């Protein structure tokens, strides 16, 4: 029954993985929490099983975590960045197979389940280079005789909470920094991804065992809402970078709050597109399909809202229904798909309460709407016209391939919509007016941590620190100082002097 | 019977102060809520009256502020910074009879008064030129025809919320700095130096005025916890700074994050300086006592824990009591006097009870430990020996001049002494040995925001961020990168290529 | 005769200024070399004298900013900065008699000579900040136990050699950076200016000798080629900062080059300025005017090339003439005028050989091109059409206020055209073209130090790092990391471990 | 008789060479030139020939280096920094045979030969995360509606000379980063290094063509003077990175400024560790020795210099003797061996003429001094006490394992004696006193590029930039900021507002 028992199947032992894997890796594998059952979006089929961790579990592994950051936190960062080095190879020699399970247990199409493991392999080579730069000024101390210097130094033990739509990739970017950064690491990755997590965890693993490294440097304990919310809770995890819901991940904000810990938020996206009535639609159009549809619309930076100017809308709709009339919808490992399936049967049911909330809202389906009758959890990628900007639907948003098409007319009322929801993560606008591209860019521009210019919303590349503002959480992650939110800061003057401070007054011996 | 009513006292009204004073700027002064009269701790007298903010004041202040911010953010940031050096001037030509008031409202001595006008000086200079720097690198984009730019923009409203212990310097950084990053700001500092805020905010919006530029870019709503609370609930406050204790910024910080706002909180210390068996006592002693007694212990930095090696523990603590015993008391104006009185009487009867407590946990007074005979909120500066490292008033503490001094053997048990507290803030040793002095240094060191090597907890200047780790709160203030806190990061990638996207086996138009 | 003693000039004594002038500061005052008479150049009177340095004037003066630089060099950078802010506020207090002795001079008119002084202002300020911040990173060794720092101290002496045409900025922008990186400087101003030089000079010499410094941290030596030859081979004179002449700045590289010193070269520029048919005219035609025009053409960043597409050529060449004709032509001082006189005698000979010489190259005089009949050196500003890009005139270009007119049609040809000249100092584009912006400032776009878009030749502010390439010399001044060339990295490991070496089979003790 | 014709030397073919070798590269191998034929210094055999550049192929691969400029600048700096991976990688594989045959071909020992391909491997993994980072600042501009820019793009041809010492790390160093920085590279090595040169091109070339780029990206010119002096001379050689003598590094430097060209200048050292009476004598031994007699006493930054203060100078100095008795001489292929020979018998005859001018100023030889009665090129390493510091030969200094020891007293005499050589290159001090270390970084410290703190004078990794000042040349190699000389800077203003410029008066229209 399971699929990884069936022939075609056998590359899944290219990765170490076998019928009843364990979840829980702290130098060494186990798991005596639920035994959970990964299936496969595409068909609903079970994949394999992975053995989650009790509390026990992640005791022993937090434990043997801070063990282990006393002997990381004293190995050169350079030397750090030689271990991440190596992860990287060893991410790039299994790179095929270990995105055609990403496509196989998550649901994305084969070029983006390979395309996230490039971007761990890409963040991994960046690091290594990072290894050698980190670090702060050396200050000129207004005192005579004195040093001033700025220190970094690991935090120490950070938890990575990652979601189910980047398996991969989210968790990398938090390794590969915290890891030259001096600290360990403790991953909980979305229960239905759970044989993405312990692929990864083993190409891993055998890294720092080969290099005799203790392998709680980068734990492991595969589990549900009950160990993040223990992660959350545990003064022992200094950072807890955390990548998923604005709902969980508010609460988890909070209780590290309470505790006066760190947190790295990566919350949800309202992400839109302005087209401009001097945009250049040949490039309008291709740019909002690929980032509406892309990964069946389950990217943070997916595009849910398409502002046009009103001379275009018309058009730009309806030349985006003839092309979304084309997506090609079939297996994600099928090398001529583009759309896939969503990842759960209960993102199909959400998707379904948002179509005909549109409706009830006053909007006007006018392509898709409907679930697919064929297994697994595929729904038509869907464009809803006639919505006002504030319609409720569209400010709270859903995680469906639902685009919200809105008219406007001038630049201030759509940076103002654009500005307007809780979340603030990515934002496109699409013009040639060199005026507005830069005010654009500024301060009464887009409120958002990624502001594009003709490239839609799910551009960025690890150069730059990814993250959003306001509901998204803060965070940021990947490139640029993201690495300080790794590290803690100190201010150290050294009085090298031999000047004694003065007396005031007092007589010292 | 009010101070400003005597002739003596006549040099306050160079500061624009009478009898009773609106406590609301926002262009306009007002105030229509509760009057406060704040009392000379020296003398237990009422200075003035201030006409604190009702929630109708704080509701038009907000909006001002924020109408306001419209005007300032178009403003470009070198020239926001001709106004901070302004602002610079403007304190320069009072910094006198300015730092005469923080000695008569607040207790400190004359010229940690002037000292603390000087900070916000310095740090006034310092933003000048931050202001044609501040921004973020040109990224080398890895796709051909963008570029890849990150932007800093302001986050609109930093609401400051200060302490009574530096009721000038602490505003004064958030002021520089939020200032010349764009943003408007809306103080409220703490009620008993409500004279300070109303003087500091005079000087400040003369330089505003002067200008022509709305008054409300720097607004004033004097009041308490009620004030406070509203600004840490209040959506339209994009960035709240809080100055004050771990109880109320734990839940300032609990507040600001349900809301998902940013915080920059700099909280409470419990301050350690450790002397090693090869430190220069000549330097030891005078450090010990000047960073113990100053401001009559009343500083966030103020060394509360005084760890010495068992070889010189004797010879060190008899060295203080010698030297305690010539501490000059006195009214904190006059100049032959090195220690006021506790800013309130409240203080005074704590100071009491922690003398009391720590016989209690086994404690000796080897120095002072009573209440000075004297008009005024004076005590002695209080030396105790004998304590546990862990015993319960050293770990939590006051707000007390009492040093705990402790015995300690060898070099990695102090330095776990020194990080076990709840608190973060500084961190001095004395010693000649340069592997100790980096080992403090690094990652199994100092964990505090300020780790200090033969110069006391006190030692920090405008150049390095400032502020502390754990129960401190993680906020930084003044120099360095600190400026970013005060901003909004985005990261901006721009297509201006005329290429198209791949058509991905789709027919576009 | 002297306009000195004239009492419509009066104001000149306000600086300070005397009939005959010592020209040696050094901290006392001097001078037994020759005695040069200055010139206004707005009616060819004498304004005053000055005594230049002999020999001897100059041995001693290197002498004693070598000793100052003992004390100079021990003075913590941020106090370095409290001078620099002084000097600021000293020259605020006689901007306007400073401006006026640099139109009465120099013959720039009011606003500019004003704007000059202003620019060492600006400098100043920035300057303040900035010495809190110089300095390099702390680096992660790749060794156990080991600190990895870069340093940066001063080089010690800093020669300044400047030019007539900016007779205070170039010198201020050199001197507050030099300052506040702890170096000494020695001044050798243009002998055309040496009023100038020694009015500056009294200004810093004051502010010194207030704060209880060597005056000689800030030396002056007025003379011509022989005494900059002598600072060009000295030895003693760590970092050469010459501003001048393409052919002398040569010569002064290859001395400082002979002997290993270091040299800061701002030699000449041949800028154009290119107009795209897509551009704002309303925008092209007054900035044309201006950057041409402008301190009648004597300007490093002048516009010398127009290059204009073909279809718009004669429309904007039509526009320019009858604006030309507009220009407000007068003695520099006063108010209202725009356009002053040459600076010397023979720079009016020169523009006539220009004239001629460009006609007989086959260039039409469209507007302008003779000597006005007024007391002064006036020459109208002058427009040649006709000549082909790559005329010789067009090359190496005089420093006559003469517009050189081209056609063009299309990118590739008119980018190469620009950088085709020995200079690489300023350019500018005019263009509405998203894509040829960023093409402008990428590669294959302009190759000078200055590279402006939708604005002239002369758009620079101290934020940024002022400088060329090719024949202009490749220095740099004022802003970004431009400080560097005024300090000397180190790059320092401390090895703060009791680790021994591997004995690599040695017995040793 | 040729090495690589006798079976035991077959691992030769490995590298691609044979009997006679193309020591042109430029997308085509070739050579016109005169044969050399260079030699093993171990045993003075024939290894085997290069055909070496003409100067018609010279002219030829500066024009194709040209021509694949304008490819390789187009592609994306992270895209660059792929193929500097990748040549990593290639590096990695050839590792071994190619430290054997810079053991072989120079003459310093294996593990050194394999540590000089590291650090080539080294250099280009930190280039492939700086190419990611690479770049300058925006900054805000003064103008409102302007942006203002830093913005870095290659120079375009670098040209790369090389000497013997170094015949692998020093091209690396600069090609990796040239290469992430958009620039072009033009080879020619030592001429008695020449094998290596085809050697390393050859790994690089196999990965270019790989990714089908142009070869000429990293051309290759074997050849002396005479090909050296072209490049100098030769406008289209954007920078010349030039490694080598003083007195020829001198020569170049002018020839570079005449042209207005760019140079980095890497240029000799005579390095001075110092040892004050509080240093750990088992590591000041140690290091003492293995920074002399490393590489035969061949390095840039080889220890010629030992200053000891005179209550520890005969004891230093006996337990140099004893160690230097048990330095292992060989065959530096042989494994063990600490020590080859030098790399030409005119060195060896260096070696001869400065032990017999040291005895004669007064020096004593304690060990060493003698020729070796064996094949090749071997010297004793020799150790020369009695000499005053300032000694003739001391401050000449030949490229000879000669280790000259004096005295000192006080830290001022022996800072000063650091100083007063004309090079600058590398320095130590081994002290445990805290200030003197700070005294020692600071302005009145070492002159040199490189100031190390009880570590010798080879002391330098990847991650800081390597060069040094006076007549070492000032250029810096490899980190830092130091890809800033393979680039250069503009500074740009974008109005992107329709703001036009003031009138003043004149009428446009």
């Amino acid at each position: 029954t399971l699929l990884i028992n069936q022939p075609q199947y056998a590359w899944l032992k290219e990765l170490g993985l076998r019928e009843e894997n364990e979840g829980v890796y702290n130098g060494s594998w186990g798991g005596r929490g639920e035994v959970i059952t990964t299936y496969c979006p595409a068909n609903n089929e079970p994949i394999a099983r992975v053995r989650q961790a009790s509390v026990a579990d992640y005791e022993e592994t937090v434990k043997k975590a801070r063990e282990a950051w006393k002997i990381w936190a004293d190995i050169p960062a350079p030397k750090r960045g030689e271990i991440v080095r190596q992860i990287g190879d060893a991410l790039r020699e299994k790179i095929q197979v270990l995105g055609s399970l990403v496509s196989l247990e998550m649901g994305k199409i084969l070029v983006e389940g390979v395309g996230e493991v490039q971007e761990y392999v890409d963040i991994c080579d960046y690091a290594v280079g990072l290894s050698r730069m980190i670090g702060g000024p050396i200050l000129p101390s207004e005192r005579s005789g004195h040093a001033l210097i700025e220190q970094w130094n690991p935090v120490g033990l950070v938890g990575i909470i990652t979601a189910f739509n980047f398996p991969v990739a989210v968790y990398g970017w938090n390794n590969a920094i915290a890891m030259i950064c001096g600290n360990v690491c403790l991953w909980k990755g979305a229960p239905t991804t759970s044989l993405i997590s312990v692929a990864v965890t083993k190409i891993i693993a055998k890294v720092l065992e080969d290099n005799k490294l203790p392998g709680a440097i980068c734990s492991l304990t595969c589990g549900g809402a009950d160990i993040g919310t223990a992660m959350a809770k545990d003064e022992r995890v200094n950072l807890l970078s955390f990548t998923g819901s604005t709902q969980v991940g508010k609460q988890v904000g909070l209780m590290v709050q309470e505790r006066f810990g760190r947190s790295l938020l990566e919350l949800g996206g309202n992400n839109a597109i302005i087209a401009f009535e001097d945009a250049d639609l040949s490039l309008v159009v291709p740019s909002a399909l690929f980032a509406a549809v892309g990964t069946a619309g389950q990217r943070c930076t997916t595009a849910r809202r398409l502002f046009i100017h009103e001379s275009i809308h018309d058009e730009v709709v309806n030349r985006l229904k003839k092309a979304y009339a084309q997506i090609r919808v079939g297996n994600p490992w099928d090398p001529n798909v583009l759309y896939g399936p969503l990842h759960t049967k209960q993102a199909v049911s959400m998707f379904l309460g948002a179509v005909e909330e549109a409706k009830k809202e006053g909007g006007t389906v006018v392509y898709g709407g409907k679930v697919m009758d064929r297994p697994g959890n595929y729904v038509e990628p869907t464009i809803v016209t006639g919505l006002g900007h504030d319609a409720s639907i569209a400010h709270t948003g859903t995680f469906a391939p639902i685009l919200y098409v809105f008219k406007f007319k001038n630049e201030e009322e759509v940076f103002a919509w654009n500005n307007e929801v809780k979340q603030g993560l990515s934002s496109s606008i699409f013009t040639k007016d060199l005026g507005r591209i830069f005010r654009w860019l500024g301060p009464k521009g887009s409120d958002c941590g990624i502001v594009n210019v003709n490239i839609p919303t799910s551009g960025a590349e690890i150069g730059g620190a990814f993250g959003g503002e306001k509901h998204t959480g803060g965070g940021r992650e990947s490139g640029s100082d993201a690495w300080k939110q790794y590290m803690r800061r100190s201010t150290c003057t050294i009085n090298y002097s031999k000047d004694l401070p003065l007396a005031q007054g007092i007589k010292f011996q």
